[PDB]
């Protein structure tokens, strides 16, 4: 069902002398749930309970956001990619995950997902992903009504847009939602980003990142690695198409529909679909998980 209630008890652990939460329910082999941006694993709660009973059920908060440490001092060189990553990678391997992980993705969540999945490949069993970065983009391949707005963020402009203002958190998230959130779901998702200034960084810094007509250059290389390699691996994988979507559309779409061993089911929404349709994505995930695991 939907509900405002999150899933579970958050856990906290000390990673690179900073504390970062996740939820970790269950036993057995773990499904693990990334948020990307500005969201946190809240962005989960409708649909993890599918999950019940089907492995160790796993969503890691990214540092800066959720309930996980904020970078001090953190500033405009800070929260990229790399960092990110650094992050989580020391979470995942922290957290003991095994060697059967079926991975569930979405928006900055798919980049490090993919990405960790193209290093750590013999420890995939299955990927599930959602309005992904599926591959290096151009702006042509950039939904239409944001492209001003996305330039605008990396820009100058961004600062103004996301720190004072919260424009990822406030406009975004709920403009690209098809239902109308409640309170307490809007408070959920600002709660991290209260105070202006610093805390906002990592809604920021994201948009920065994203690999767009040939920047940033690393990014755009680790996107381009984990395209080449996804095009080609048999790891079995669920592609939870939306309509109308938003990122995962066009260009980005037709790519990732040459994926090989891959179940493909559509759903209502355009970006954040986790909050137009969790139970359609649970159960699918459900399914998925259930024919990797018989
Ligand atoms: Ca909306
Ligand atoms: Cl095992
Ligand atoms: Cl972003």
């Amino acid at each position: 069902s939907l509900g405002a209630k999150p899933f579970g008890e958050k856990k906290f652990i000390e990673i690179k002398g900073r504390r970062m939460a996740y939820i970790d329910e269950g036993t057995g082999d773990p499904i693990l749930f990334q948020h990307g941006n500005p969201t946190s694993s809240y962005l989960w709660r409708n649909i993890m309970p599918h999950c019940a009973g089907l492995g160790r059920l796993i969503a890691c908060d990214l540092i800066g956001m959720g309930d996980s440490d904020k970078l001090d001092p953190s500033g405009p060189e800070r929260y990229t990619y790399a960092e990110h990553r650094d992050y989580l990678d020391a979470l995942w391997e922290a957290l003991d995950l095994g060697d059967r992980v079926v991975l569930v993705v979405h928006d900055w969540g798919s980049v490090l997902g993919f990405d960790w999945a193209r290093r750590h490949r013999e420890r995939v069993q299955g990927i599930a992903y959602m309005e992904a970065v599926t591959m290096p983009i151009e702006w042509a391949d950039f939904p239409e009504q944001d492209r001003d707005l996305f330039q605008a963020f990396r820009s100058q402009a961004g600062e103004e847009l996301v720190l004072q203002d919260n424009v990822f958190v406030e406009q975004v998230l709920p403009g690209l939602i098809l239902r109308p959130l409640s309170e307490a779901e809007m408070a959920a998702y600002r709660e991290p980003f209260l105070a202006a200034g610093e805390a906002r960084r990592p809604t920021l810094s994201w948009p920065r990142q994203i690999p767009i007509a040939g920047t940033p250059a690393d990014v755009v290389a680790i996107a381009r690695d984990y395209a080449g390699w996804l095009s080609e691996s048999p790891i079995p994988k669920l592609f939870i198409n939306a309509e109308p979507g938003h990122l995962t559309t066009g260009r980005i779409r037709d790519f990732c529909r040459t994926w090989p061993n891959q179940t493909e089911i559509t759903v209502a929404g355009a970006h954040f679909i986790q909050e137009d349709s969790p139970d359609e994505i649970g159960a699918a995930i459900a399914a998925f998980v259930r024919r990797l695991r018989p």
